Protein backbone atom coordinates (compact mmCIF):
# COMPACT_ATOMS: atom_id res chain seq x y z
CA UNK A 1 0.00 0.00 0.00
CA UNK A 2 0.79 4.14 0.05
CA UNK A 3 1.66 3.81 3.61
CA UNK A 4 3.67 0.88 3.48
CA UNK A 5 5.76 2.08 0.24
CA UNK A 6 5.93 5.19 2.65
CA UNK A 7 7.31 3.75 5.46
CA UNK A 8 10.10 1.90 3.41
CA UNK A 9 11.09 4.79 1.16
CA UNK A 10 12.05 6.24 4.43
CA UNK A 11 13.88 3.37 5.57
CA UNK A 12 15.94 3.14 2.84
CA UNK A 13 16.78 7.06 3.30
CA UNK A 14 18.22 6.09 6.53
CA UNK A 15 19.98 3.20 5.61
CA UNK A 16 21.64 5.45 2.88
CA UNK A 17 22.39 8.34 5.49
CA UNK A 18 24.51 5.63 8.02
CA UNK A 19 26.37 5.05 4.55
CA UNK A 20 26.74 8.36 3.89
CA UNK A 21 28.03 8.89 7.37
CA UNK A 22 30.32 6.33 6.85
CA UNK A 23 31.94 8.12 3.64
CA UNK A 24 32.19 11.27 5.66
CA UNK A 25 33.89 9.67 8.34
CA UNK A 26 36.33 7.73 6.05
CA UNK A 27 36.94 11.09 4.28
CA UNK A 28 38.25 13.20 7.06
CA UNK A 29 40.38 10.20 8.12
CA UNK A 30 42.25 10.38 4.70
CA UNK A 31 42.79 13.72 5.32
CA UNK A 32 43.92 13.69 8.66
CA UNK A 33 46.56 11.99 7.53
CA UNK A 34 47.49 14.83 5.56
CA UNK A 35 43.99 20.58 2.32
CA UNK A 36 44.02 22.24 6.09
CA UNK A 37 41.32 24.19 5.10
CA UNK A 38 38.74 21.99 5.50
CA UNK A 39 36.97 24.42 7.63
CA UNK A 40 34.37 25.41 5.63
CA UNK A 41 33.84 21.98 4.49
CA UNK A 42 33.21 20.85 7.84
CA UNK A 43 30.53 23.23 8.43
CA UNK A 44 28.42 22.30 5.63
CA UNK A 45 28.83 18.85 6.69
CA UNK A 46 27.40 19.09 9.75
CA UNK A 47 25.00 21.51 8.67
CA UNK A 48 23.59 19.23 6.63
CA UNK A 49 23.74 16.66 8.52
CA UNK A 50 21.67 18.18 11.10
CA UNK A 51 19.43 19.62 8.75
CA UNK A 52 18.95 15.84 7.24
CA UNK A 53 18.41 14.32 11.08
CA UNK A 54 15.99 16.69 11.56
CA UNK A 55 14.12 15.48 8.50
CA UNK A 56 14.38 12.05 9.31
CA UNK A 57 13.13 12.09 12.96
CA UNK A 58 10.24 14.46 11.73
CA UNK A 59 9.31 11.90 8.72
CA UNK A 60 9.47 9.15 11.88
CA UNK A 61 6.80 11.19 13.51
CA UNK A 62 4.92 11.54 10.43
CA UNK A 63 4.53 7.89 10.06
CA UNK B 1 -0.87 12.82 5.62
CA UNK B 2 0.61 11.09 2.54
CA UNK B 3 0.94 14.63 1.16
CA UNK B 4 3.29 15.85 3.94
CA UNK B 5 4.92 12.75 4.33
CA UNK B 6 5.86 12.71 0.47
CA UNK B 7 6.76 16.32 0.84
CA UNK B 8 9.55 15.86 3.54
CA UNK B 9 10.90 12.47 1.84
CA UNK B 10 11.75 14.81 -1.26
CA UNK B 11 13.12 17.20 1.33
CA UNK B 12 15.47 14.80 2.66
CA UNK B 13 16.51 13.23 -0.16
CA UNK B 14 17.68 16.77 -1.52
CA UNK B 15 19.06 17.30 1.73
CA UNK B 16 21.09 14.06 1.04
CA UNK B 17 22.30 15.07 -2.25
CA UNK B 18 23.86 18.13 -1.34
CA UNK B 19 25.76 15.59 1.37
CA UNK B 20 26.67 13.38 -1.30
CA UNK B 21 27.90 16.17 -3.66
CA UNK B 22 30.20 17.25 -0.64
CA UNK B 23 31.67 14.03 -0.07
CA UNK B 24 32.28 13.76 -4.02
CA UNK B 25 34.10 16.98 -3.58
CA UNK B 26 35.80 16.45 -0.78
CA UNK B 27 37.05 12.98 -2.43
CA UNK B 28 38.61 14.94 -5.48
CA UNK B 29 40.31 17.15 -3.49
CA UNK B 30 42.02 13.91 -2.04
CA UNK B 31 43.23 12.28 -5.45
CA UNK B 32 44.09 15.92 -6.81
CA UNK B 33 46.74 15.81 -3.71
CA UNK B 34 48.25 12.89 -4.99
CA UNK B 35 45.44 7.08 -9.15
CA UNK B 36 45.05 9.22 -12.31
CA UNK B 37 42.79 7.13 -14.24
CA UNK B 38 39.83 8.73 -12.93
CA UNK B 39 38.28 9.37 -15.92
CA UNK B 40 35.48 6.94 -15.82
CA UNK B 41 35.03 7.68 -12.08
CA UNK B 42 34.57 11.33 -12.73
CA UNK B 43 32.29 10.25 -16.00
CA UNK B 44 29.80 8.39 -13.84
CA UNK B 45 29.43 10.69 -10.94
CA UNK B 46 28.88 13.44 -13.63
CA UNK B 47 26.18 11.01 -15.32
CA UNK B 48 24.22 10.13 -12.00
CA UNK B 49 24.59 13.34 -10.37
CA UNK B 50 22.69 14.94 -13.57
CA UNK B 51 20.45 11.98 -13.09
CA UNK B 52 19.82 12.83 -9.99
CA UNK B 53 19.15 16.44 -10.52
CA UNK B 54 16.72 15.52 -12.95
CA UNK B 55 14.67 13.28 -10.89
CA UNK B 56 14.64 15.79 -7.95
CA UNK B 57 13.63 18.99 -10.03
CA UNK B 58 10.87 16.82 -11.53
CA UNK B 59 9.77 15.62 -8.22
CA UNK B 60 9.50 18.87 -7.33
CA UNK B 61 7.25 19.55 -10.00
CA UNK B 62 5.08 16.62 -8.85
CA UNK B 63 4.81 18.12 -5.24
CA UNK C 1 -0.13 11.74 -8.41
CA UNK C 2 0.73 9.51 -5.36
CA UNK C 3 1.92 6.49 -6.92
CA UNK C 4 3.83 8.33 -9.30
CA UNK C 5 5.53 11.16 -6.88
CA UNK C 6 6.36 7.78 -4.76
CA UNK C 7 7.86 5.83 -7.77
CA UNK C 8 9.92 9.09 -8.82
CA UNK C 9 11.22 9.14 -4.68
CA UNK C 10 12.68 5.64 -5.27
CA UNK C 11 14.32 6.18 -8.44
CA UNK C 12 15.81 8.81 -7.15
CA UNK C 13 17.11 6.61 -3.94
CA UNK C 14 18.16 4.25 -6.46
CA UNK C 15 20.54 7.04 -8.56
CA UNK C 16 21.76 8.29 -5.00
CA UNK C 17 22.49 4.88 -3.75
CA UNK C 18 24.95 4.54 -7.14
CA UNK C 19 26.68 7.79 -6.31
CA UNK C 20 27.24 6.51 -2.74
CA UNK C 21 28.61 3.38 -4.14
CA UNK C 22 31.05 5.44 -6.44
CA UNK C 23 32.22 7.58 -3.29
CA UNK C 24 32.92 4.19 -1.00
CA UNK C 25 34.81 3.03 -4.40
CA UNK C 26 37.06 5.91 -4.56
CA UNK C 27 37.71 6.35 -0.95
CA UNK C 28 39.26 2.49 -1.01
CA UNK C 29 41.32 3.14 -3.74
CA UNK C 30 42.27 6.88 -1.66
CA UNK C 31 43.01 4.18 1.13
CA UNK C 32 44.94 1.69 -0.85
CA UNK C 33 47.50 3.62 -2.19
CA UNK C 34 48.78 4.27 1.54
CA UNK C 35 44.79 3.52 8.61
CA UNK C 36 45.15 0.18 7.79
CA UNK C 37 42.55 -0.43 10.43
CA UNK C 38 39.54 -0.23 8.14
CA UNK C 39 38.16 -3.73 8.92
CA UNK C 40 35.91 -2.46 11.04
CA UNK C 41 34.64 0.43 8.44
CA UNK C 42 34.58 -2.51 5.39
CA UNK C 43 32.08 -4.34 7.69
CA UNK C 44 29.58 -1.39 8.43
CA UNK C 45 29.65 -0.12 4.54
CA UNK C 46 29.20 -3.51 3.35
CA UNK C 47 26.18 -4.42 6.39
CA UNK C 48 24.63 -1.39 5.21
CA UNK C 49 24.97 -1.86 1.92
CA UNK C 50 23.27 -4.85 1.54
CA UNK C 51 20.15 -3.51 3.81
CA UNK C 52 19.76 -0.79 1.34
CA UNK C 53 19.84 -3.22 -1.47
CA UNK C 54 17.16 -5.34 0.02
CA UNK C 55 15.03 -2.36 0.77
CA UNK C 56 15.34 -0.92 -2.39
CA UNK C 57 14.55 -4.30 -3.97
CA UNK C 58 11.78 -4.52 -1.73
CA UNK C 59 10.69 -0.91 -2.69
CA UNK C 60 10.52 -1.98 -6.61
CA UNK C 61 8.43 -4.82 -5.51
CA UNK C 62 5.80 -2.79 -3.24
CA UNK C 63 5.03 -0.48 -6.30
Amino acid sequence: GIVQQQNNLLRAIEAQQHLLQLTVWGIKQLQARSRGGWMEWDREINNYTSLIHSLIEESQNLQ
